[PDB]
């Protein structure tokens, strides 16, 4: 079934679903010479000193770390948002080289790594109510350069080794997802999709304009795990990104 590989890559995916030939599919390339500044964008309200999360999981695809998602915690307003949306996971794709990993990309210039904090449009009830929606989810996104060690993300990069396959998870406790945030929350937004299947045209991007930096021995660290499960042959995961689509009548809006 689907995966990033020659056989079963994006260049596939549409066979499966459909949806992946839309009006409006991520990640897409932001130029930034055409986007067009809207003053009338609030800032973005990131609260994520209470988010709990529970536990990080190799899923085939990347590596996922979950959050309790029952009650507001870690929540996302403002920006070009209406309404209260739950921060239920992150996950990151990455490349196998540094210069390559990013699926959004800035005028053609494709990073590291991205990260995605994906939340829920409270206002449908359940996640999986959310994404039969159009504005169900949002996606903070955020570019990751290679440089300095990033503090925060060690954290992850130790508990790698628990989870190398398919399907093993570990319990990630305590974790404070505001270690992974730069200093700036400028951002670019448009409407979207999911860029993993199913593809669906669900979500506001909120990508970030300002990239924060790991060392390569963190990413590093991503490229040993695994995409197969225990005692498959061994595929490396890496390069786990789509690939920009076409913007066909869209307007990224920007921040700043
Ligand atoms: C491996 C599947 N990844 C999916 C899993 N999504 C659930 C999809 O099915 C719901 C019925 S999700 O909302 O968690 C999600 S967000 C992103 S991305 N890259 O666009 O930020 C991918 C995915
Ligand atoms: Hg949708
Ligand atoms: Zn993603």
């Amino acid at each position: 079934h689907w995966g990033y590989g020659k056989h079963n890559g994006p260049e596939h995916w549409h066979k499966d679903f459909p949806i992946a030939k839309g009006e409006r599919q991520s990640p897409v390339d932001i130029d930034t010479h055409t986007a067009k500044y809207d003053p009338s964008l609030k800032p973005l309200s990131v609260s994520y000193d209470q988010a709990t999360s529970l536990r990080i999981l190799n899923n085939g695809h990347a590596f996922n770390v979950e959050f309790d998602d029952s009650q507001d915690k870690a929540v996302l307003k403002g920006g070009p948002l209406d309404g209260t949306y739950r921060l239920i996971q992150f996950h990151f794709h990455w490349g196998s080289l540094d210069g390559q990993g990013s699926e959004h990309t800035v005028d053609k210039k494709k990073y590291a790594a991205e990260l995605h904090l994906v939340h829920w449009n409270t206002k449908y009830g359940d996640f999986g109510k959310a994404v039969q929606q159009p504005d169900g989810l949002a996606v903070l996104g955020i570019f990751l350069k290679v440089g300095s060690a990033k503090p925060g993300l060690q954290k992850v990069v130790d508990v790698l080794d628990s989870i190398k396959t398919k399907g093993k998870s570990a319990d990630f406790t305590n974790f404070d997802p505001r270690g992974l945030l730069p200093e700036s929350l400028d951002y670019w937004t448009y409407p979207g999709s999911l860029t993993t299947p199913p593809l669906l045209e669900c979500v506001t991007w909120i990508v970030l304009k300002e990239p924060i930096s790991v060392s390569s021995e963190q990413v590093l660290k991503f490229r040993k795990l695994n995409f197969n499960g225990e005692g498959e042959p061994e595929e490396l995961m890496v390069d786990n990104w789509r690939p920009a689509q076409p913007l066909k009548n869209r307007q990224i809006k920007a921040s700043f």
